[PDB]
Order: structure tokens, then C-alpha cells, then sequence
């Protein structure tokens, strides 16, 4: 249970619809560690997402529609429903991709945290959601830096504690 998102100064992460800031050195590192893996993202993701599917991964998709039909990746409306999925599913591992709300609901039920902090400051309507910090430990932390002094990403790990 990873989340995994990009965020400026404010903690944006998108502009009503997703990130519109173009990271490639995040989408390469993106689909390079959810290779062979299950990715789980909200309604308006799905709809607003430019790789619906992702290619040679395993795509999730939630919405609250019951009637809602996501070929070619799962489809689920519960937390503690695609939660039994992970768990019929030992030989993947679980990261968030958007959107904020879907954040929300593992935020408590999450393990490990994954966050891209850009350096520029961006505006816009939709900013990440508060999370226990105090019952989650940092494991790991890199600033990487581009050309552009925007362009300067820092990429942090954390896993609740025990
Ligand atoms: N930087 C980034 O990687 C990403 C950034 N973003 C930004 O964040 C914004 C919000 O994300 P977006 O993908 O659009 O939002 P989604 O609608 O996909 O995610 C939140 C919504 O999903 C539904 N949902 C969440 N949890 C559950 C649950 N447990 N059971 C059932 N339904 C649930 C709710 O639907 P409702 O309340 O509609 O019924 C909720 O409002 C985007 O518009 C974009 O600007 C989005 C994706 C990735």
C-alpha cells in the first residue's frame, strides 16, 4: 500500500482534471516501478487520466457507479472491497495514483507513502489531502534537480512505523 503523486509548493497535484506540469523523469520512473504491478485510481481518474489503461501494467480503476464498466482494468466502488482484490493478488503490490479522494480513503488503511514535491509554486483546485505524518517514519528521501530551476523534484519514502 504505496501512494505515489506529484505536488508543487502549495501541494498541488492537479488542475481539475491532473498534473500539467510535464515531468517526463516522473513518468519514466512512473511506469518503470509500476511495471507488473496494480495501480488504483478514482472515477474522475480514469475518465481524465491521458494512459487509460497504462500498457503492460495492472490497471484499477473506483468509482462509486455500480453499473460502472472499466475494461481492461478492475472495477470496484469499496475500500474493503478492492481491498480483498490486493489480497487475491499476493504476487503485486498496491500504489495510488489519484485522485484525491482515493488518497483519503487508504490514507488511513495506507503503509507507504511515495510524494514528488516540485520546487516551482503552481495554482489551482485541487490539493493533497492531511495524512498521520507522526504514525508514518520517512525511509527514504532524494532531491533531484533538472535544468530548470521549476523542474527540481524531491523524491521522499515513508512506511508506518512497526
Ligand atoms: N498529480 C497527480 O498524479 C494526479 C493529480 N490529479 C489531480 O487531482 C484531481 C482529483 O483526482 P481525480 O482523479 O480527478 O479524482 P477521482 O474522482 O478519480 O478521485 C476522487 C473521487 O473518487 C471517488 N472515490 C474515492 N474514494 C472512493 C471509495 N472508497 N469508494 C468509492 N468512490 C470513491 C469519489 O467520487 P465522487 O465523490 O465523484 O462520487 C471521489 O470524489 C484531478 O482532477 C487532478 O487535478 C488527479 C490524478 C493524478
Amino acid at each position: 500500500t504505496a501512494f505515489l503523486w506529484a505536488q508543487d509548493r502549495d501541494g498541488l497535484i492537479g488542475k481539475d482534471g491532473h498534473l500539467p506540469w510535464h515531468l517526463p523523469d516522473d513518468l519514466h520512473y512512473f511506469r518503470a516501478q509500476t511495471v507488473g504491478k496494480i495501480m488504483v485510481v478514482g472515477r474522475r481518474t480514469y475518465e481524465s487520466f491521458p494512459k487509460r489503461p497504462l500498457p503492460e501494467r495492472t490497471n484499477v480503476v473506483l468509482t462509486h457507479q455500480e453499473d460502472y464498466q472499466a475494461q481492461g482494468a478492475v472495477v470496484v466502488h469499496d475500500v474493503a472491497a478492492v481491498f480483498a482484490y490486493a489480497k487475491q493478488h499476493p504476487d503485486q503490490e498496491l500504489v495510488i495514483a489519484g485522485g484525491a479522494q482515493i488518497f483519503t480513503a487508504f490514507k488511513d488503511d495506507v503503509d507507504t507513502l511515495l510524494v514528488t514535491r516540485l520546487a516551482g509554486s503552481f495554482e489551482g483546485d485541487t490539493k493533497m489531502i492531511p495524512l498521520n505524518w507522526d504514525d508514518f517514519t520517512k525511509v527514504s528521501s532524494r532531491t533531484v534537480e533538472d535544468t530548470n530551476p521549476a523542474l527540481t523534484h524531491t523524491y521522499e519514502v515513508w512506511q508506518k512505523k512497526a
